[PDB]
C-alpha cells in the first residue's frame, strides 16, 4: 500500500549529507544548545546536515512557483535582491529540545555559501499578555491555541512573506513569564524566517501560517519521555532560571525534588500533556519532516513527506 | 495591511488569457454543460482560458519540487514517460456548477499540445452505500464529510499521486441513487487527475485529500443564489431525470411547481444548505482560486492565492 511518507533510520539519513560542510563548531553549538539537550556534533553531522542540504534544494525549487505565478500573472519577472521568504515552521510539544533544534537550524542555514538573512521566532511573543488572560480565564492554558493572537501572528507571517520591508513581533519576557511592554522584534525581508511554536502547524477555518509554511519540522518523542525530560528540566532550574530573584517563579528555588517532582507533574498533567494530545500531536501528520528523539534524546528515525 | 490574496474582474482576468487556443466548439461545450448552467464560449476564453494559462506554468514549476526531493535523496532521476501526477481539487457547494466547472477544465487540459492523459473523477463513488448509511443513521446527510468512506478516498488519490499503474474508485448512481455493486473507474497514471466533491478541501487530524493537491478551485455564489440554482433544478428535472420510471425519485415527476418548490426547499435546508455552511464554506479560504458566480451564474470575479 503505496504512502505520502518515507522513513529513515539515522544510517540512511545521514548518506544523504553528500558532500555538505559543517560550519559550527562546538563552542557555538554549546551555545545553542538548551538545558537536557545531549545534541553532539555527530548528530548536526548526521541529521542537521542532510537537513540542510534538502531545505537548500527546496529553496530554489520552490522559487519556481513564484516565478510562475509572476509570469502569468505578467508581472515584472521579480527582483533578485529580494526573494520571496521561505519560511519554515518547527513544531513540537513544550520539552521535546525542538527550539534547540531550531536554533541549530537558523545557525546551519546562515552559513550557506552566500550567508542568507535568517531569522527566528518564537510564538511567545504572540501570546496574549497575563492580564488580557487572566480576562479570559486562559492563566492556565499558556501554549493552548486560545491563548495566542493568531490574528496578529498570521498578519506578521504574511506580511514577512508578501515581500515587507519589516514586520514587528511583540517580545515575551520567560524571567516574567509575560509581554514586555513596548518590546518589538524587527524582521526586515529576511531570505529565510524559522516560525517556532507549539502549534503553528494547526490548520482552521480560515488561512492559517501553516498554509503559509514552504517546509516544516515536528520534533517528535514518546510521550513518556517528554514528560521526563520535562520534570528533570523543572528541577534543574531550580539553580538556573529560578534562582534569579528577578523570576515570576523564584519560589520554586527552594523546593526540594520531591515537592519540584510533584508541582512539574500537576503543570504537566493539567497544562502541557493535553494541550501536546488535543492540540498539538494531531498537526504532526502534515510535518514535511518529523524527528524521533529517543529516550536519550538521540535522533535515530526521521519520517519525510513525500507527497 | 498584505494578503495571501489578489482579486480580478472578469476585465483583469481576461488578460491573462495571452495567446491561449481556444480548443472547444459549441456542440462539445453543450456535451459537457449541466441543466441550468449559462456557460457560452466567451466565458471559455474569458475565464477558463487564463486559467489554463495558469495551471500549465504551475504544472512544470511544481515538477521541480519533486525533483529536488529526488536529488536530496540520491534517488535516480524521474522516468519521463511517467511524471507525478499533478493534482486538482473542484470544490463547492451542491448545485453551483462546479461539475460543469470540472468538466470544462478537463477537456480544455486534455487538448493541450502534448495532450495529457486527464482524468475526471467525482468523490460520489466513495459515498457510502445506503444499507451502510442506514446503518449509521446518515440517509439524510449523504454529502456530509462522514457519509463518505474518507480512508477509501484518500488512499485511492494517494495511490495514483504515488505513481501507480492503476487505481481503481467505486462508482455511484444518480438514477438508483446508490453505489453499483462491482461498479469500479480505472485510473491510469494520468498526468492531471481532478477530483471534485463538496469538502475535498477539508483538512483535519490526519493527512488528507486536500494535502496531496496541487492546485485547487472553489465555485463560490451568493447562498441565496445557489438556494434558486438548486430549487429550479428540482423543478426542471421532473421532466429529465425524474421522468425515467427507473429513477428513485420518480414519483417527484408528479410534484406541481407549489409541491415541487417545498419539496426542493426541505431538502435544501435540512441537508445542503446545512453541509454547505458548516462544512464546505470554512475550506474556501484554502482554494488556491475562487471562481464567483453571479446570480446570472456568470463568473465577473476571481480570488487568487498568490501565498
Ligand atoms: N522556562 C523557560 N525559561 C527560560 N527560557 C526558556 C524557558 N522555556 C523556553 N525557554 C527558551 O526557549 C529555549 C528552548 O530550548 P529547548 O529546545 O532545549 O527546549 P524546548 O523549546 O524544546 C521546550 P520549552 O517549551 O520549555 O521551550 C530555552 O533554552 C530558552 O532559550
Ligand atoms: N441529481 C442528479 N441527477 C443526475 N445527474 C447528476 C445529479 N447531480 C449531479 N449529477 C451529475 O453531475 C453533474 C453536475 O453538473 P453541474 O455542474 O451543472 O451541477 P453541480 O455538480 O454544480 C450540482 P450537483 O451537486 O447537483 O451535482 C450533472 O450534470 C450530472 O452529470
Ligand atoms: C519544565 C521546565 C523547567 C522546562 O521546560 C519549564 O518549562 C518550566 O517549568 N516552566 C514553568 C512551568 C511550565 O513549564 O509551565
Ligand atoms: C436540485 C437538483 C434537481 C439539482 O441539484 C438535484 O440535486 C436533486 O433534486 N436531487 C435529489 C434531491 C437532492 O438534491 O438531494
Ligand atoms: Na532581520
Ligand atoms: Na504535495
Ligand atoms: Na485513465
Ligand atoms: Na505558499
Amino acid at each position: 500500500e503505496p504512502s505520502p511518507y518515507v522513513e529513515f533510520d539515522r544510517r540512511q539519513w545521514r548518506a544523504l549529507r553528500m558532500s555538505t560542510p559543517l560550519a559550527l563548531t562546538e563552542e557555538e553549538l554549546v551555545g545553542l544548545r538548551g538545558l537536557g539537550e545531549q545534541i553532539d556534533l555527530l548528530e548536526v553531522e548526521e541529521v542537521y546536515l542532510p537537513l540542510a542540504r534538502l531545505i537548500h534544494l527546496q529553496v530554489a525549487a520552490r522559487q519556481r512557483l513564484f516565478a510562475a505565478t509572476a509570469e502569468f500573472l505578467g508581472e515584472p519577472q521579480q527582483n533578485p535582491d529580494r526573494p520571496v521568504p521561505f519560511i519554515i515552521g518547527v513544531a513540537g510539544s513544550v520539552a521535546v529540545g525542538k527550539s534547540t533544534t531550531a536554533r541549530v537550524l537558523q545557525a546551519l542555514l546562515a552559513r550557506w555559501d552566500h550567508h542568507p538573512r535568517v531569522d527566528l521566532v518564537t510564538t511567545d511573543g504572540f501570546l496574549y499578555p497575563n492580564a488580557e488572560l487572566q480576562r479570559r480565564n486562559l492563566m492556565h492554558r499558556k501554549g493552548f491555541p486560545e491563548s495566542y493572537n493568531r490574528r496578529a501572528l498570521m498578519r506578521f507571517v504574511t506580511s514577512v512573506k508578501s515581500g515587507s520591508d519589516y514586520a514587528c513581533a511583540p517580545v515575551y519576557s520567560h524571567l516574567h513569564y509575560d509581554i514586555i511592554p513596548g518590546a518589538e522584534q524587527v524582521v526586515r525581508h529576511p531570505d529565510i524566517l524559522i516560525l517556532e511554536g507549539l502549534n503553528v502547524l494547526q490548520t482552521g477555518p480560515t488561512l492559517m501560517v501553516s498554509d503559509l509554511f514552504d517546509f516544516s519540522l515536528y520534533v517528535d518523542a514518546r510521550i513518556e519521555d517528554i514528560e521526563q525530560w520535562y520534570v528533570s528540566r523543572f528541577l534543574a532550574m531550580r539553580t538556573t532560571a529560578f534562582a534569579d530573584p528577578e523570576s515570576h517563579f523564584h519560589h520554586y528555588a527552594a523546593f526540594s525534588d520531591s515537592q519540584a517532582v510533584v508541582a512539574a507533574r500537576e503543570i504537566w498533567r493539567t497544562i502541557n500533556r493535553p494541550n501536546l494530545v488535543e492540540n498539538i500531536l494531531p498537526t504532526r501528520p502534515r510535518a514535511t519532516l518529523v524527528l524521533r528523539k529517543d529516550a536519550d534524546h538521540s535522533i535515530n528515525r526521521l519520517r519525510l513527506r513525500k507527497l
